[PDB]
This record gives C-alpha cells, sequence and structure tokens, in this order.
C-alpha cells in the first residue's frame, strides 16, 4: 500500500504539501517545510520586489477556518528564485515555486528569469491567478479577458510546463468558460483548486467587531468553511481538463479530507490553514489516516480511486 | 422587552422569518409557518406553471449545513397568489411572496397579477434572481446586464416597492457593480443577501459517492459552512445602499448568529438549513438567544446596534 505519485517528471513520496502562503515565506520556513514529512513544497507567492503586506492583524483562525487579507508579503522574486537555484535540496523532495505578479508585465518578467532554472534544476512554477490586477476591476481569474492575456503572455515568456492557482466559481457557467479558456494554453499542465473564497466577513459578537484591520475586515476564507466549495472546483475541472492534472486545496484536516479530494480528482494536495493551525506534524497524521482508509477499502494506490467519485443513478 | 420592528410600512413582532424554499411549498407549510412564533413568513419561489422539480435525492444535511439542487419545485403562481389574496392571516404576520421565473418575461406576467392584490392586501414581493443552469450563460444575477433588464422590466411591471433575493458575491468590484445595478431602481427597496453559496460538492467517504441526485452530486451550499460569505454581503450592500433595507439570510442557527446579521446590517433574518433541520419551534430559541444577548449588552432596540459593526483602526 503506497502514497507515491509519478507526475510532471518528478516523484513524490505522497500528495501532501503546504499551500501557497504557509509555512513558505522564509528560508527557516522552506527549511522547516523540506524537513517535513510532506511530498513537495511550494514557496511563497512572490511579487518582484519584496512586500511588508497588510497591516496587522491580518490573519485569524476559528474552529471552522481562518480569513486573510495579507496582502501579499514576501521576501521578493529574487530571495525564492535563490532557494530554487542553490539552496533547495531537489533529492529530500520537489519544490514548486509560486508567483503572484501583480500585473501581467511583472509575471512576465519574473518568468523570463525562472525559466533557466525550471529547466535546470526542475522547480515546477505555480502562477497564482486569484491576484488583483487594476483596482475596481475583478481578480485576474474572475476577469476571463484578463486570465487569457495572462496565460498567453506567460506561455509565451516561460515556455515550459507550468500550473495554475484558481479562485473557486460558484456558477456552472464559470466552470464551462475558464476551463475552456485553461484548455486554450498546452503548457497549463496542472491546475490547484482553490485559492481562498474570496471577501468572506468574520466578526466577533462580544466585541462587535471584525477580526483583521485591512479591508473592513473582509478577507478570503479557508479550512472547514470551503471543502464543498473545494471538491466542486477540483471535481468541476478534472472533468473539464482531461489533459490536465488538477490539484486540490481547501478544508483538509484529516486524512478522510485528503480522500474525499482524490476522489474528486486531485492528484497533489494542498494543507492551508490546516497547516497554519497545527504546524508541519500535520503530515505524518494525513499520511497516516488516509493509509488507514485506503486499508480499510483494499486500496493500494491512489490512482485506484483517483477521480472515481460515484454519482447518483 | 420585545423585538417587535417597522418596515415596509408593515409591523413585525421580530426580525425572523422563514427563508424562501424551505417551509413554504405548500398549504399546509404556510400555515405552519403562520402559526409558527415568526415576525414573518416567504413563500417558495414560484414559476407560472406548477414543477416537479428534480429527482431526489435532492437536499441532504449536516453538521455544518446542507446542499440542494431541488430544481424549483413549486406549486405554481396561481396557488401562492390564492394564497396571498384569500387563505393567508395578514393579522398573524406579513407574508412574502417569492417570485423566480425562468425568463423576464415570465417575471413580468407574474408580478402584474400580484400588484393588486399588493395594493389590497400588503403582500411583498421577494424577486428571485436565481436561475437553472443554461449552458453557454451565467445565473441572471451574475449577468449584470440581464440583471438591469429584469429589474428594469419589473420595476415597469409591478409599480410598487419590492424586493430581490441575491446569490454571494466574493470579489469587491462585483459588489461595486451589483449594488450600482440595484440603486438604478428606487423601487427595489430590500435586498437579500444571500441565496445559497452555488454549486458546491459534498461526497459520502464510506460510500465513495456524492449525496444528491442531480447535476452530478452539484448544489448549493447553506448553513454554517456560509455564515462568513453571508455577512460580508449583508455588509457590503448595506454599506453600498443606503436608501434600501438589507434582509440577511445564510447561517443563521441561533441567536448570536442574528446578532451577527443584524450588527452587518440586516432588518429582517431568513433562517433556511436550520429551520428545516429543527422545525418551526426554532424561532422561539432564536428570539430569546438574541434578547438574551441583547440584555447582556444593554441594548433595548435593534437599531442602537444595526449596521453597527465595528472595524479596526
Ligand atoms: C495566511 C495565508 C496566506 C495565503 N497566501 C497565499 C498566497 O500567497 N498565494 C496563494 O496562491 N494562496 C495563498 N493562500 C491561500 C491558500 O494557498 C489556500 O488556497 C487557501 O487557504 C485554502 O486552503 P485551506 O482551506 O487549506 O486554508 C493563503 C492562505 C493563507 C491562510
Ligand atoms: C431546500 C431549499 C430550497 C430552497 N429554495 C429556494 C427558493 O425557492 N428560493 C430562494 O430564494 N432560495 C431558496 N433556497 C435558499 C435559501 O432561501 C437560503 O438563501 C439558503 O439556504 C441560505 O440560508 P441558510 O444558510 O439559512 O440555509 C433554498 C434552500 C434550501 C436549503
Ligand atoms: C495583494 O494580493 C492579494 C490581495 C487580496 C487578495 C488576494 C491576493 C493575492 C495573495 C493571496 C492572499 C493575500 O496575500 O491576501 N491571500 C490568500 O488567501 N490568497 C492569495 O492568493
Ligand atoms: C440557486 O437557485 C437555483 C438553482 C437551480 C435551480 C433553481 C434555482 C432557483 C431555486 C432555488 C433552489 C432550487 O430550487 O434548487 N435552491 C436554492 O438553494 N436557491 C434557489 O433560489
Amino acid at each position: 500500500m503506497c502514497l507515491k505519485l509519478n507526475l510532471l517528471d518528478h516523484v513524490f513520496a505522497n500528495p501532501f504539501m503546504n499551500a501557497a502562503g504557509v509555512l513558505c515565506s522564509t528560508e527557516e520556513d522552506l527549511r522547516c517545510m523540506t524537513a517535513s514529512s510532506s511530498g513537495a513544497l511550494v514557496s511563497k507567492s512572490c511579487t518582484s520586489a519584496p512586500r511588508d503586506g497588510n497591516p496587522e492583524p491580518r490573519y485569524m483562525a476559528f474552529p471552522l477556518g481562518s480569513i486573510n487579507s495579507m496582502g501579499l508579503p514576501n521576501l521578493g522574486f529574487d530571495f525564492y528564485l535563490k532557494y530554487a537555484s542553490d539552496l533547495h535540496d531537489y533529492s529530500k523532495k520537489p519544490l514548486f515555486l509560486s508567483i503572484s505578479g501583480l500585473s501581467v508585465e511583472e509575471n512576465v518578467a519574473m518568468v523570463r528569469r525562472l525559466a533557466p532554472v525550471a529547466q535546470e534544476k526542475g522547480v515546477l512554477l505555480e502562477l497564482n491567478l486569484s491576484c488583483p490586477n487594476v483596482p475596481g476591476k475583478p481578480q485576474v481569474a474572475y476577469d476571463f479577458e484578463a486570465m487569457r492575456t495572462y496565460l498567453q503572455q506567460v506561455s509565451l515568456a516561460y515556455g515550459l510546463p507550468f500550473g495554475v492557482k484558481m479562485p473557486p466559481y460558484f456558477d456552472i457557467a464559470h466552470f464551462d468558460t475558464a476551463a475552456a479558456v485553461l484548455n486554450e494554453f498546452p503548457l497549463v499542465k496542472f491546475v490547484t483548486c482553490v485559492n481562498s473564497v474570496g471577501n468572506g466577513l468574520v466578526i466577533d459578537a462580544e466585541s462587535e467587531s471584525v477580526v483583521i484591520k485591512p479591508k473592513q475586515g473582509f478577507g478570503g476564507l479557508g479550512g472547514k468553511y470551503i471543502l464543498p466549495t473545494a471538491l466542486a472546483n477540483v471535481n468541476a475541472f478534472y472533468r473539464r481538463c482531461p489533459d490536465k492534472l488538477v490539484f486540490g486545496c481547501g478544508g483538509v484536516y484529516s486524512g478522510e479530507d485528503a480522500f474525499l479530494h482524490i476522489l474528486a480528482g486531485a492528484s497533489m494536495v494542498q494543507v492551508g490553514t490546516a497547516l497554519q493551525e497545527e504546524g508541519p506534524g500535520i503530515f505524518t497524521r494525513l499520511e497516516d489516516e488516509l493509509l488507514e482508509i485506503m486499508a480499510r477499502k483494499g486500496y493500494r494506490t491512489l490512482e485506484e480511486f483517483r477521480g472515481r467519485v460515484k454519482t447518483i443513478e
């Protein structure tokens, strides 16, 4: 019985990894993720220049999940490119590098310089499209014309297989349109579903106050709130993009939740809120828990059940 | 100490009512809601002709909420219009009728017939701007030009104050656009935020199956999963639509949850999943709980805290 996978010309001990943003901003964080039992890691979504992000408090967690308006804090592209080129030990596990430029030109600038390190070292690009562009316009992946432009320019600039981090969608027409945009780009080899459920609002009853400072308390939701949303997106893109991989992200706290993601179509399974809350020991727990469900069911490998969710009649 | 309020030229014993679709389809259901302690009731969204809806199972509930793809089952507009005009006891509480025609023309035809009953009896119109999926196009409230058409045509055809049931939005630009549409229409006097979080997917681990039959298991989410989404929409439209009332719906299981909705800006507070699961007894509990939290805080009226959620400076 085993959790091994072989995809994107890399070998993974198990499907688990951090979600971009969690335990991945500093060298210390990336060393910690590398030392963990995860099957891979992704570095913090970066911009060309370092960012301090938004004022605190900017993340808060609760029994059913988390809310954040971090402001994209990160150490800048050059730091994560150096980590990929010179510091990461690729004998331990594969590395993804997430980029999240605030314009198409910023993305292009970065991926031009990532390319030779991807080619030589095998770091894998995740492009965040659940990202602001022009204020007053929707985020990139909710603006299909912008999304197409970003994908065309990054495809041309980078020229190697990459993946994309998607926001959740809520309307069948959007699933259809979004997947058709993605399927225009052969270099998009994996699709990570999902980024946060956007612009939720947590209010504390005792204090009568919102719980984060930026955006008058509005921020993106993760955790137990979003697992059925996550599963729907994984399965919608799994069905619509038969020549791509889907990676699942949202609401994973247990091996059971991972099993559901995988039944929906997930290859890799990313862990955000739960990892932020529990720390990197979560990965040995998730592995044990998933193996125990597999043993009970008689499944020996992940491919035996991946995408095999049953529908009714 | 009592929770009685006046809105829309009606008096309400308390801000609670059912959410459209729950406990409101049949004459029996409407009589049960009328006999309850709720401050108001709303009828099942209707079409011009009766509908069977989708195959069963089409609703399921879980500790964190519910999923549904009912398919707009309803007894038809003539039945609900007769209920409003002949059967409802207005001395007990106000009645809202929800309309959800499958085209603008169908909505116009229903509202032209409702108008004189509204004038004579004081029934209130809630226009549902959510739709079965049509391939190649989004739900009406996610297509802003379609929404503007619907509202223009209904406003002209009806000519009296009405409200609109909205799906959740997840993007700040979308809140700005949606609210600007709604503010073009002076007759839209209340906005109900929110309908279900669209097209989630619940999967059962043991059976490895989806839990509802229609739409390959996809359906709208309610209950605990959606409370921060609901609060965000309530507050976003409360801030954007100062000349309208906002009715909150989503995630209410307790008086504290109602208190959060009202802090965010809600005038009435609708109860869907929790009502389906607990039954109409829930209304007495919710009242008791809300009054208890008001007493502990020193609030004597709802106006004292409605929309007064605090932000961090
Ligand atoms: C503190 C925090 C920071 C985040 N930063 C990013 C980011 O920089 N890039 C990105 O793609 N997603 C980011 N996300 C989103 C997560 O990658 C993930 O998509 C989301 O939290 C849902 O997964 P979960 O339910 O496991 O939390 C962040 C999430 C959190 C909680
Ligand atoms: C079984 C069921 C049927 C529903 N039917 C409708 C409907 O006919 N019209 C409508 O406006 N909303 C309908 N809804 C949505 C609810 O009114 C409500 O917006 C949603 O369930 C979120 O509230 P909750 O978290 O309290 O469940 C339905 C919900 C359920 C669970
Ligand atoms: C400036 O970057 C923003 C701002 C608001 C919302 C989302 C982003 C992109 C970065 C990001 C953030 C973030 O830094 O707020 N949080 C997430 O949950 N996911 C993300 O992808
Ligand atoms: C989201 O509304 C839909 C979805 C599919 C088919 C019909 C509708 C409108 C009626 C409705 C339904 C429904 O009858 O399925 N369920 C909801 O949660 N909200 C509704 O407003």
